[PDB]
C-alpha cells in the first residue's frame, strides 16, 4: 500500500514498507539516519518500488544524498531494494556471510563486505554493526546508535504483540535465544528497540522475544 | 476503529482516529496494566471509541479498570467519561480540569486533586504533574518512573508536526516554560508519548520548543 516514514529522534526516521500477505498487511521497518554529511540507510524498502519511494522521500525532505545502505540480512524485506539502491550509485555494504547467502539465493551482490564487528562514523553520527548469532537467519545483524541509544534488531526481534515467531524455515531456533541474550548484555541502556514487522518499544521487546523462543 | 499497540511489557497506547481539517489525526492515550487492575490515561475520543476501548481492556487484559485519568478537558482526552462512569470506573482529574469540564459541558469527575501526586496501584507507580498552561490552561502529564515513560498528551508535539495545531484554548506565552519544566523534571525519560503523532525520545521536547521559537 506504499511506503511510510516516521520520525523518532531529531535525526532518525523509520521507513515502513507494506505488503499484503494472505489476510492482513505486513509492515517492514528500516531506519534512515541524517548526518551532517549525508544520509545512512539501514535496510532497503521491501523491494524495488518501496525503495524508489524511499529514495524520492530522502531527496525531497532530507535534501541530501544517501552515502551508504546497510542491509541486516539477505531476505527481500531487508535487502530486495538493493538493485534499486545501487542503480543510483549508492554503496550497499553487508557482512561477508550475508553476501554469501545472497549469492546462493540469486540476490544482488553488495559492493563491500565486512568480516568484523564494525563501529564507524559519518557526519558526526556513529553507528555500530554487530553479529549476535544466528536467529531469524544465519547472518542477521543488528545496528546500534550509541548516541541516541537506539537498537535496530530487524527480524531478529519481535514486537510485543507477536504471538509466535512466524516463519521458522531459515530460522535457527536453537541459537536465537542466545542471540537475544547477547543483545540484552551488550546494550543494557538501549532506549528504543526497533523490530521489523511490528511496533517498536523499549527493552521489553528482547524479553518478549526470549519468551516466545521458551514457549514453542 | 480503535487501535491498541504495546510499547512496554505492561504499557499500551490506545489510538482513536478522526479527520480534522482534511487530515487524519490520531489521539493516543495509555493503558497501564497492574497486579490490581488497569489504569487508563485518557478516555477514547468520544463514546464509541471509549466503549471499544473498555471492551478491549476486558477481552485482552481481562481485568477491571481501577481508575481513569484525563490529562485535560478537551474531547480527545475526556469525551468518553460517561461511558467509563456507567461501568463504575472512577474518573479523577486536577481541580482545574474539573472546573473547565463543568465550564464546557463535559461530565463531572468523581474526584479532583489540587496537588501534584505520586501514587501506586498493583506494584505500578504513576506521577501526575502540572507543568503550566500550554496546549490548554490545565494540561497535566503522567510519568511512569519505573519504565521512564512520559505521557505528554497534547502539550508535546510529534517530530513531524509543522505547527502547534489546535491553539484555540492554548496559552502560547506559557507553553515554552512548561516544555522546559518537563525537560528538567524528566531528564532521563526514555520515551515521550504525544497525543497527536508518533512517539519518540526527548527530541520531542526540544522540537516542541522549536515550534514555539518560530511561530
Ligand atoms: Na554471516
Ligand atoms: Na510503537
Ligand atoms: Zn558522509
Ligand atoms: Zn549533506
Ligand atoms: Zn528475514
Ligand atoms: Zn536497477
Ligand atoms: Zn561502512
Ligand atoms: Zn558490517
Ligand atoms: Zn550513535
Ligand atoms: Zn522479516
Ligand atoms: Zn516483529
Ligand atoms: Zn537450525
Ligand atoms: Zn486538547
Ligand atoms: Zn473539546
Ligand atoms: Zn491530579
Ligand atoms: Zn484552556
Ligand atoms: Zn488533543
Ligand atoms: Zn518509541
Amino acid at each position: 500500500q506504499q511506503l511510510e516514514v516516521t520520525k523518532i529522534s531529531s535525526k532518525v526516521w523509520i521507513h515502513t514498507s507494506y505488503k499484503t500477505y494472505h489476510g492482513t498487511v505486513v509492515p517492514s521497518h528500516g531506519l534512515i539516519v541524517s548526518t551532517k554529511e549525508g544520509a545512512v540507510l539501514i535496510d532497503t524498502g521491501w523491494g524495488k518500488e518501496p525503495t524508489e519511494e524511499l529514495l524520492t522521500w530522502i531527496k525531497t525532505n532530507l535534501k541530501q544524498p544517501v552515502k551508504v545502505c546497510v542491509p541486516t540480512h539477505w531476505h527481500d524485506d531487508k535487502l530486495g531494494g538493493m538493485e534499486a539502491v545501487q542503480r543510483q550509485g549508492v554503496p550497499v555494504v553487508t557482512s561477508e556471510l550475508t553476501a554469501i547467502l545472497a549469492a546462493e539465493n540469486s540476490k544482488g551482490t553488495p559492493d563491500v563486505t565486512f568480516a568484523t564487528d564494525t563501529t564507524f562514523a559519518i557526519g558526526g553520527q556513529q553507528l555500530e554493526v554487530y553479529f549476535p548469532g544466528g536467529g531469524h537467519t544465519a547472518d542477521n545483524v543488528v545496528v546500534y546508535l550509541p548516541q541516541q541509544k537506539i537498537l535496530f534488531g530487524g527480524c531478529l526481534v519481535k514486537d510485543l504483540q507477536a504471538k509466535n515467531l512466524g516463519n521458522t524455515a531459515d530460522a535457527d531456533l536453537k541459537s536465537w535465544p542466545l542471540a537475544i541474550q547477547r543483545l540484552q548484555q551488550r546494550y543494557p541502556k538501549a532506549k528504543v528497540v526497533v523490530p521489523s514487522h511490528g511496533p517498536w518499544g523499549d527493552q521489553s521487546l528482547l524479553s518478549h522475544t526470549l519468551s516466545l523462543l521458551q514457549n514453542q
